[PDB]
DNA sequence: CCGACGTCGCATGAGC
DNA sequence: GCTGATGCGA
DNA sequence: GTCGG
């Protein structure tokens, strides 16, 4: 619903999860946070009270304590000061940078490091990641247009295919979903020669074709079965340059793909609806395989997976298209 | 009262 | 140099 | 910070 109506709370309740995470480093505290920022998102009604919002799962006594302060004075005095803070906004603020996280930011600001212009003169300093980060600041924090994922899947699919037209490829997501812009791109990789029970090239040369034609321009991390990195659309001759992207490739064992496609799908409320479901019938789901339970609880072998809709099946539920996946 | 809160691949440091 | 823990991202 | 055993 319209963000007029519980804004400022939802707000308060993500500044102070982000506080949580980078600078406190309480990540359940922070997830926490978000989990109430969520639940109030979705409450189509204006809160006229912390006691009618503790009603909602994931809303607590102190979280309804603090919504009194806000709805009464329109501010939060613990969140006014640490935003005054100059060590705290700034460890806060350098963990927006990839590969900088909540203990590499309090490293910096330990040794006057708090910008990135900071980051910038201190080059030497920053592991290969992080440069990258600091190089992509801007574009990382850039949301990317369906038609824009829609252009980049297609060289993904193509030059895979190229490689060796036996891959099987698929973009996974929010975009998979159907989303109007996603925030990277996640492919999800596998090949009939690839099983559980069972090259360490394949991923290689998938990601070198790419590297090869320009579409990939930098690495984070590369191993046998994930790679994560950053992409680009070629520029339309004299038109402005596009944005570069994150990509995220993991190659996944054959008999594990459509389990790995149906949880990088999402979403997640979906996911957690659906394992859950899973688990009144007597069988376990998790990333990578479906296990049956066991009158005791023991998960037996996993069970065959050739289709997403095989999971459907053996959970007595019908196949939902990934465009009604959001819980 | 008090533990759970997802899990894991990769890069990197520590420990030895 | 090998083993394993830590930081990070998803 | 919240939930639940
Ligand atoms: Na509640
Ligand atoms: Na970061």
């Amino acid at each position: 619903p319209q963000e007029t109506l519980n804004g400022g709370i939802t707000d308060m309740l993500t500044e102070l999860a982000n506080f949580e995470k980078n600078v406190s480093q309480a990540i359940h505290k922070y997830n926490a946070y978000r989990k109430a920022a969520s639940v109030i998102a979705k409450y189509p009604h204006k809160i006229k009270s912390g006691a009618e919002a503790k009603k909602l799962p994931g809303v607590g006594t102190k979280i309804a304590e603090k919504i009194d302060e806000f709805l009464a004075t329109g501010k939060l005095r613990k969140l006014e000061k640490i935003r005054q803070d100059d060590t705290s906004s700034s460890i806060n603020f350098l963990t927006r940078v990839s590969g900088i996280g909540p203990s590499a930011a309090r490293k910096f600001v330990d040794e006057g490091i708090k910008t990135l212009e900071d980051l910038r003169k201190n080059e030497d300093k920053l592991n290969h990641h992080q440069r990258i980060g600091l190089k992509y600041f801007g574009d990382f924090e850039k949301r990317i247009p369906r038609e824009e994922m829609l252009q980049m899947q297609d060289i993904v699919l193509n030059e895979v295919k190229k490689v060796d037209s036996e891959y099987i490829a698929t973009v996974c997501g929010s975009f998979r979903r159907g989303a109007e812009s996603s925030g990277d791109m996640d492919v999800l990789l596998t090949h009939p020669s690839f099983t559980s029970e069972s090259q360490p090239k394949l991923l290689h040369q998938v990601v070198e074709q790419l590297q090869k034609v320009h579409f990939i321009t930098d690495t984070l991390s590369k191993g046998e079965t994930k790679f994560m990195g950053v992409c680009q659309l070629p520029s339309k001759n004299d038109e402005k340059e596009y944005p570069h992207r994150r990509i995220d490739i993991r190659l996944i064992p054959k008999d594990q793909y459509y389990c790995g496609v149906l949880y990088f799908t999402g979403s997640d409320i979906f996911n957690k609806n659906m394992r859950a479901h899973a688990l009144e019938k007597g069988f376990t789901i998790n990333e990578y395989t479906i296990r049956p339970l066991g009158v005791t609880g023991v998960a037996g072998e996993p069970l065959p997976v050739d289709s997403e809709k095989d999971i459907f099946d053996y959970i007595q539920w019908k196949y939902r298209e990934p465009k009604d996946r959001s819980e």
